[PDB]
């Protein structure tokens, strides 16, 4: 069950990102940018011609960076101009789905950097270091589906989860985690110094009664006290869809202790994930290996629970963490029409009928649900 | 639409097995076997102790063999004796499911020789040769799924369509078809002297929409004009089943042409698939390379139409060619409890109820149902 107050805007405006900042709700969409808050929505136009918003990161202010026109440019939060005059790597040149997340004061981004578009993963100028970005067919053309930063007891590492449609025989879909030092100096070389060098990936596994699931929709990663869990939801051709979790702390074990997939020698002194103290270059041979062989010879199989299988097609899922009890969550996975709510605990999952085109759940507090007619908020 | 009469038994008799042998039903069921012709179910008792009788195959007569408590045993049609005795590789040591064909007089079937039951698919002494049986691993240990011999031009040749389950980092099914030389003559050594020198494999293909059907259920080739044409039943671990149709020209061409998958090298002269001269033996670099590499680098795809999808769990299914039109014919596939026809030119499924346990789906010159109240005749 689930009763939800609808601040909607003016007019139907087609939804193309929404980011959480600070509990702020920011909506980009085409032409202006929303911004939710104590139930106020707040619109502010920046330009209309396409100008499709995609991009509302936080580095210092909240920038908000769209695609004006085939032209992608940022802007500071109030329309007002970027002083950097940031707004390449930061908006796709065409209406897409982006993956972009941004740490303390380093964004990165599998946004497209030119107008031809070969997928690749970048970190941008900043604090980090220079940009860098992965080699080439590495990233699949679909792009990268899910990032986040984590600690990895000393050094912050990056995570991104992307799915890879392998082709010998014939096609199949394999989901990836790959990890990569957020600190990252690049490669030894020259032709290879702005690449990251860190840089691995292993396999996740999905499978509840032998089907195995493949292909990635969302993924969010929760904090909890002894590590965090990763919440993965995947998608199938059939009409399934699954969701599972991995604990990190095993993905990062699985990192750190296995073996590089089709490398079956002794491993360089500097361990080809391991991150470097700062102002340390990987060597060259390290390099090399980890360039050649980025895959360990590993699957990580998820936890035991909640492994659950919804319907095919879901769009987004966020979740919300329960008041009263601990480690038992709601997961809200929202399709094109319907919300569906699912208790960890109770293993129950409920489902609700909306009339309108949703795109997508955040949750601050109270979940709201970011549809075309415009943003509501629920209560059960 | 069905209309089905109902020829049924005393009692509900645990269906075991069905065969059509010169348009009569067989049916072996445990204790005793029904013959069904001329809308005349004649029951034949043989014995009772557990005697689920599976296999009613015709060699120079149509001898009938059970499993009379643990211990394989045939028989005359008619509760006689055998007096060859056969009886070892033509009935499990206990109930199974089984593949046994029999072309003229050369019984080939997959059924468990010894109590432990290494799977091994064999030809049994008669006009083709002393028995045979492929080399260990090969055939998956659930059986052997299709069988039919068509010939090569001018050898027979044996199909077998089965699924294997490899396991390297994940488990993935793999159909397969395999070809081997009716006439073989087994290898050239003396401990690879029963096993076949002419085997090979290649995978099957059932694709959709990126939905890759791997488990197959039931297979049967068609004889037509030019060719003859296979159509094998996919069943998924998700909802779903799908037929397709292989072109048996393409299949024998890309064993003829194909190159060994992993095999880089120049093939023998007497290319390893390839029938030889009556009394003919493979040499032995050619029987070296057919037992190591015996699978072809290729992979068959199916034909244009019918590929369709029905329901999941579908136990049979069987042809019949419609009379007024030519190459079209009514398929006519069962679940266990809903018959289901399926037209090739107006690609619409049709469906009907029908309260039994069914087993199979047998068309002489009208669709017969096999369920476990007994015989079933239908007419639309
Ligand atoms: C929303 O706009 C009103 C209009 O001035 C302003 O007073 C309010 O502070 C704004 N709130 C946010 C969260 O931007
Ligand atoms: C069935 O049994 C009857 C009983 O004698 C016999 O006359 C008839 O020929 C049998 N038919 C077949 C097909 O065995």
């Amino acid at each position: 069950e689930l009763e939800i107050e609808w601040h909607k805007f003016e007019t139907s405006e087609e939804i193309i990102s929404t980011y959480l900042i600070d509990d702020v709700l920011y909506t980009g969409v085409n032409g202006a940018v929303y911004t939710f808050s104590n139930n106020e929505l707040n619109k502010t136009g920046l330009t209309n011609n396409n100008n499709y918003i995609t991009t509302s990161i936080k580095v210092e202010d909240t920038l908000v960076c769209g695609t004006n026109n085939g032209n992608p440019k940022c802007w500071k939060i109030d329309g007002s101009e970027d002083p950097k005059y940031r707004g390449r790597g930061y908006a796709p040149y065409q209406n897409s789905k982006v993956t972009i997340i941004s740490h303390n004061e380093c964004v990165l981004s599998d946004i497209n950097i030119s107008k031809e578009g070969i997928k690749r993963w970048r970190r941008f100028d900043g604090p980090c270091g220079y940009d860098l970005y992965t080699a080439d067919n590495v990233i699949p053309k679909d792009g990268v589906r899910g990032a986040f930063v984590d600690k990895d007891g000393t050094y912050d590492k990056v995570y991104i989860l992307f799915t890879d449609t392998i082709d010998t025989k014939r096609i199949v879909k394999i989901p990836y985690i790959a990890q990569m030092c957020l600190n990252d100096e690049g490669g030894p070389s020259s032709l290879s110094s702005h690449r990251w060098s860190t840089f691995l990936k292993v396999e996740l596994e999905c499978d509840i009664d032998g089907r195995s699931y493949r292909q990635i929709i969302h993924s969010k990663a929760i904090k909890t006290d002894n590590d965090t869990i990763l919440y993965v939801f995947f998608d199938s051709p059939y009409s399934k869809s699954a969701l599972c979790t991995y604990s990190m702390n095993a993905i990062k074990h699985s990192f750190s202790t296995s073996k590089l997939g089709g490398y079956t020698k002794q491993l360089p002194s500097p361990a080809p994930g391991i991150c470097l103290p700062a102002g340390k270059v990987v060597p060259h041979t390290t390099f090399d290996i980890i360039e050649q062989y980025n895959e360990l010879d590993d699957i990580i199989k998820p936890l035991s629970q909640p492994i659950f299988e919804g319907p095919s097609g879901v769009k987004w899922f966020d979740i919300k963490e329960k008041e009263n009890e601990h480690r038992e969550y709601r997961i809200y996975f929202i399709k094109e029409n319907t919300i569906y709510s699912f208790d960890t605990k109770s293993k129950q999952t409920r489902s609700a009928q909306v009339d309108a085109r949703l795109f997508s759940v955040m949750v601050t507090s109270k979940p709201l649900f970011i549809a075309d007619i415009g943003i509501g908020v629920g209560i059960p």
